[PDB]
Parts: structure tokens; sequence; C-alpha cells
């Protein structure tokens, strides 16, 4: 098909989205939503959540994809609306095996040295819970801080702490069974976009059809 | 506030929706949305959620609210658009406290005399499941069937079964620990709606607050 390509931005963290040139759980449901339609798609990775929903915003992007969490502050953003949710996740903890009985509960993160992403909601969840806030740019960062000693956890989406873990056992780090929060994950599009409706009914059938858990099963299951 | 009011449309059972004059979940849920905005509500009871989706989208209704499990065939309708989902669901069965052992996996449903109410989401399933499925009017009339003995179970969301035993203990049925599917509910609005943004930020608000599991807890914890 030779029809104008929709510009794809992508954002996000194994095993939702990895850079080589962009796959994961995030990509095999977006794909699968644009080849059920015979649509065209060109990549463009964003710096950060809130850079890829403006540039959804400013018309420079058609889509945002990836674990994007459905939260009040990003659904307030003007210009833009957000799919039916693809994923339920949780805000997680990653801490040294060491300090699992100080980390039992969202009551224990007050005043604990917390490493957390910028932009992410983690941040917020985490100054919420009176944590020792220390932001990073990067998960990599945060969980360098950890591997050091600088914090005493880092706080992170649960999916994506796990994964990390399964590809590091030799550092014995340990995700707690703690679930600061449980957020839904869809996609962003541009408000009152003419493929919302399309993008919606694909996405869910994908969703009924135990595809998406599918996709999951292969980078988590 | 003198502000023309929206027109609500009603649909769903116990403990999500309630009529006297309208009361339940989905109830509380709206009102908080409507409150949090000094918006004024005109009620009307929908026959069915075909024919209250039908009517958002011809415009009789500017929104139609209850436990509206958001699902690819209904999101598919021209003119309507589902918000953000506020309760995840599942569809379950009440069978007699006897056949419990019959009743263990979703094969099992396979030539069994299900009943289900017309115009839900179980119809499809128990069809898909090869079930004996015996089409109802309503809930009180499915469990009539059971209550009699021309049916070997009742297919329909779990939540309104369970809270149906628990004003019945008297009957001693019981609802299986089996759940068919799982889906979300949500409101239904008119596509391109000029509420849909305040509406689904105020929804997100009261779910990541707390707000509507408050609201669980008083019909159901």
């Amino acid at each position: 098909g030779s029809a104008m390509a929709l510009k794809v931005g992508v954002v996000g963290n194994p095993p939702f989205v990895f850079y080589g040139a962009f796959t994961g759980i995030s990509l095999d449901v977006w794909r699968a939503v644009a080849e059920s339609q015979k649509w065209n798609s060109e990549y463009v990775r964003q710096n950060s959540i809130s850079a890829g929903i403006t540039a959804v915003a400013e018309g420079e992007l058609d889509i945002l994809i990836g674990p994007i969490s459905v939260t009040p502050e990003r659904a307030a953003i003007e210009g833009i609306t957000f799919t039916q949710p693809y994923f339920s996740s949780g805000i997680g903890l990653l801490i040294p095996g060491t300090a699992t009985p100080l980390f039992r509960s969202v009551g224990d993160l007050k005043n604990k040295e917390v490493a957390v992403v910028r932009d992410t909601t983690a941040v917020d969840w985490a100054n919420f819970y009176q944590a020792d806030v220390r932001e990073t740019n990067n998960l990599t960062a945060a969980i360098t801080l950890l591997q050091k000693k600088q914090v005493e956890a880092v706080m992170f989406d649960r999916p994506a702490l796990i994964y990390y873990t399964r590809q590091n056992p030799n550092l014995n780090l340990e995700v707690t069974e703690i679930r600061v929060s449980l957020e839904p994950y869809g996609f962003v599009l541009k408000e009152n976009s003419p493929l919302q409706k399309t993008i919606n009914v694909e996405m869910l059938n994908l969703l009924y059809s135990r595809v998406i858990a599918e996709f999951t099963e292969r980078w988590l299951g």
C-alpha cells in the first residue's frame, strides 16, 4: 500500500519497548493494529512521555505508543486523548535482597532514599509517599545508583523492574510484593482523531482475543 | 446553577444501578463527576445497553452511565465513544450449591443449560463456550429459571451475581470461582463530545484517589 504513513512516536522501556529498531509488547500491539488496517508506519523515538504527548498535540505525531500510564494529569493535556487501555500495570520497588524486611508497605517509603526516573509517575508517587526522592535521567542510571549504594530502592513500573532482574540474576536484587499503585497503559492520539474508533476497536479485539496476553507472555511469561 | 441539564441515560443492575430514583456505584461515580463541575442532570432509565447507546449516538442522550462493558462490538458503533474505564469486572456463573464439582472451567460450559439475559455480553460468551443458551428478559427472570430447575446455571456479571446471593443467603446458591472473562466498565458519550476530556480527567481523579473503591466498598465490601 502506497498510503501516507502514520507518524508513530515511541517511548518506553523493556519489555514494552526496546531500541535497536523498535520492538517489545507495545510494538507488537501497535503493529497488529497497523497490519489489520494495512497502514504504513514511520517510527520516531521520543525523549520522554511528556515530550511525546506534546508532539501528538502539536500534530508532529499521529500517535504515541508505549507503556504510557493513563493519569488525570496526562489526560488533562489539551489536544490529546488516550485510547482504551491495553495493559494493567502497577508501580513497584526494586531493592537489595537484604532490604526486604524494611519494605513491606507504602508507609515504609517515608524517609527512604528512593531513586526515580524523571518524567515518570513514580516521581509523584515517591513524593506523595514522603520518600527521599532522587531524580535520575533513566532507569539504568536509577539502578546504577542502587547497584552503588546512594539509594535504598528504585521506584518504577513493576513489569520493567522484573524484566531487569531477570536479565541480571547475578545482582540478587528483588522486586518487592509492594504495589505503590495500579496504572493502565494506553496509546495517545490527537483529540478527535479520525483514527480513534478504528484503533480502539482493534486494540479491544486483540485484548479480548488474548493476543495481547500472548505478546506479554513472550517477554514476561 | 441554571445551566442546561445533561441528559443522563441509566441502565444496569445492582450494585451498580438501583431503581427507586437512581442509586448505586455507577450513580455515585457520575454524581461525583457532575458535582465537581457543578452540572445539572436529567436521568432517564434506558431499556437496554444497546438502546441506550443508540440514544447517545442519535443525540437523545448526552451520556449513558452504568456497568457498561467496553467491548469491540460496542466501541464499533458509529457516533459514540467510551470514557476511560472505571471498574474492572468479570463475567461469572451462579449455580446451585451442589453443581460446584461440575463447574470448574469454561470448558465445562459446553452442553450445560445456561441462562443469560438478552443484550448482555454473557449471550456471546455462553454461545462461544458452546452452552445450551437460554435467553431471558432480565436477571430476575434468569435466576427464576435457576431457582426453578430449567437451567443449570446463570451467566452474568460477577459483581451483580454476588450481590444477589448476599441478599438471598436462604437460597444457598453459589457464584463459582470461574471467571468467564474480564471486562472493564465505562460510560458512553457522543463521539467527539466537548465533555469527554473533563469527564475522563474527573473519572481518573476519582479512580486514583480511591474514591471509586470506596463507593464499591459501600455496596460490596
